């Protein structure tokens, strides 16, 4: 690091003096002014990678750096992190994860050293590293991320509860907590039950649902399944298509039994079911109501009499539709054990030429992340299939509920017969519904939040903040509030201690842990909290904005608190003996 230099790094979870949200903050400077002579050349190489920057004015080295980092922070997942603040060469960039954000800044720093010196910067490698780091942050998983992005645009506060490993949505008594598509209202019993395939299938069958019928330790038992009142499916109890043979007479079945057993020998514990032809569809209900349906089509190649499967896969992977980005709608076809096994089962291999117009599926079970195709088929679903989904969902107190079915045509009513329910997913992913390879997206994250907060006009209780709040003042205010609202829970925190309705509680060493405790309180009607400069510049603010802000002889840093004032909030300021009210708007 000879050309440019970064120092004085600070990370804030929430709003701080530089940004109104969480951020990584650092000081930008130049070590070698004689080497970093161009500004335009940095602009050009960077804008070539990020052409949207050609719309920006070229000002300082610091601002260009900040912009570069802000763009890089999006990685390739369009994360809503393209936000920066620069003043006096101090750069703040929006940050979801401390470790990830540092990696990004180092990436850009090393990149600029390379731009200055010998170029040849391995951007892809460094980015992939950052992407992987991000993936193990609490927001790394795209179904969790989508909910955050949605909560942001919906103005529902979110923060992370590290002892619970949950995201909290909303404040105080309005709170929802959750992990991904699973939430704290979801019933333990009801969830547990969906992990038991046999009892779950039995129960659904008894409710008149189209559950496939089935009967195995020995091949003799496998045979009995097919014999007693038909083509079958053979899978071991223990999966994901491993050892799976389907559309099976006696000889085919002896073979299929062996397949399942050899694949999983410790589970010799074999499942033999009547075969249902058709595509694999996911039916999703949210809040008990159907929201989306999606087909998961295995990837495939078409013959030509000229070229091998390997060649056909490579040609298909040149399609611009195939992207490596973890959150692409469609991955390049990847070659793994599952693909090779499925070809073997067809008497095919990679080095095999297919006849003109022959279609060959590469996997039995689509893996979207490895090249399968996600199709939004919602607009064509038969109303009876919508109803089926809802009639199943109504029995489980689970906010997000997925049903995996097989059908030859989802536009035909299940009553027609080429239809059956294979699996229940009590905490389904939703990303693929937001980003299908084919068809319109469905804002499922949106629908989830809409349902969760359907009953309330707000996701958050009122917050009062002060730059200075001595115990005396705090308690007088608490007293008045309770006189008007004696049934309320009022959480109050300042440097002098913390109280709930007059009852003192120990103050944690981390100020914001105390604040967290209050936000997390399920009955909280009102939060009152101090953020003196000592804290604002050290831990930062934990919640996103106040309804009432009070500045008693504030420092210039303390005055910044005023930025995060809710629409129609009030800013009270005291200087000498005068007090201003200033309704926000």
């Amino acid at each position: 690091y000879d050309s440019f230099y970064l120092s004085h790094f600070k990370y804030f979870l929430g709003p701080n003096p530089y940004l109104n949200t969480g951020a990584l903050v650092f000081d930008f400077s130049i070590s070698a002014p004689s080497k970093v002579l161009p500004l335009e050349d940095y602009h050009q190489e960077i804008s070539q990678r990020f052409p949207q920057l050609e719309s920006y004015p070229l000002t300082s080295y610091g601002e260009l750096f900040a912009q570069t980092v802000a763009e890089v922070n999006q990685l390739e997942m369009d994360l809503h992190l393209n936000l920066y603040s620069i003043k006096d060469e101090r750069i703040a960039v929006q940050s979801l994860d401390y470790q990830t954000s540092i990696e990004v800044v180092d990436l850009v720093w090393d990149w600029w050293e390379a731009i200055t010196k010998d170029q040849r910067f391995n951007y892809q490698f460094r980015l992939k590293k950052a992407q992987e780091t991000f993936r193990f942050s609490p927001y790394g998983g795209p179904s969790s991320y989508a909910l955050i992005e949605s909560a942001y645009k919906r103005k529902i506060p979110t923060f992370y509860l590290p002892e619970e490993r949950l995201t909290q949505y909303g404040y105080g008594k309005y709170q929802i907590r959750g992990v991904s598509t699973t939430f704290n209202s979801d019933s333990h019993v009801d969830l547990d039950f969906t992990t038991v395939k046999d009892d779950c299938k039995g129960f659904l069958a008894n409710c008149g649902f189209p559950v496939p019928q089935g009967y195995v330790y020995s091949l003799r038992e496998a045979l009995n399944s097919a014999e007693d009142l038909y083509p079958v499916v053979v899978k071991p109890v223990i999966h994901k298509g491993i050892g799976v043979t389907a559309n099976i007479n006696d000889k085919e079945l002896e073979f299929a039994y062996d397949r399942a057993v050899d694949a999983s020998p410790n589970q010799r514990q074999i499942i033999v079911e009547k075969y249902i032809p058709g595509a694999d569809f996911r039916l999703l209900c949210v809040g008990g109501k159907f929201v989306a349906a999606l087909e998961r089509r295995p990837s495939y190649v078409i013959g030509d009499g000229r070229s091998t499967i390997y060649d056909l896969i490579e040609d298909e992977n040149e399609s611009p539709a195939r992207q490596d980005t973890p959150t692409s709608a469609l991955s390049p076809i990847l070659i793994d054990k599952s693909l090779e096994n499925y070809l073997e089962q067809q008497g095919l291999s990679l080095d095999s030429i297919l006849e003109r117009d022959r279609l060959v599926y590469l996997r039995k079970v689509a893996n979207i992340s490895a090249g399968g195709v996600s199709i939004n088929v919602t607009p064509t679903i038969h109303p009876d299939n919508i109803i089926l989904a809802e009639e199943i969902a109504q029995y489980f107190h689970i906010v997000c509920f997925g049903i995996d079915v097989i059908s030859t045509d989802l536009s035909r009513s299940w009553k027609e017969g080429d239809f059956g329910i294979i699996e229940i997913n009590a905490a389904p992913g939703i990303f693929m519904h937001l980003k299908p390879a084919i068809g319109d997206s469905i804002d499922v994250p949106g629908k989830i939040l809409d349902y969760l907060f359907v009953s309330e006009s707000t996701s958050r209780m009122p917050i009062i903040t002060f730059n200075y709040l001595p115990k005396q003042t705090l308690l007088e205010i608490v007293n008045l509030v309770l006189q008007s609202h004696p049934h309320w829970t009022v959480g109050s925190i300042c440097q002098d201690g913390m109280w709930i309705n007059k009852s003192p509680k120990p103050l944690p060493k981390d100020y914001n842990t105390g604040v967290l405790t209050l936000l997390r309180h399920p009955k909280l009607d009102l939060l009152i909290a101090e953020y003196s400069q000592d804290i604002f510049e050290t831990e930062g603010m934990l919640y996103e904005g106040s309804d009432l802000i009070i500045l008693d002889e504030p420092t210039e840093t303390e005055k910044i608190l005023a930025r995060d004032l809710r629409k129609e909030g009030i800013l009270i300021t005291k200087q000498e003996n005068q007090v201003l009210i200033q309704r926000a708007e």
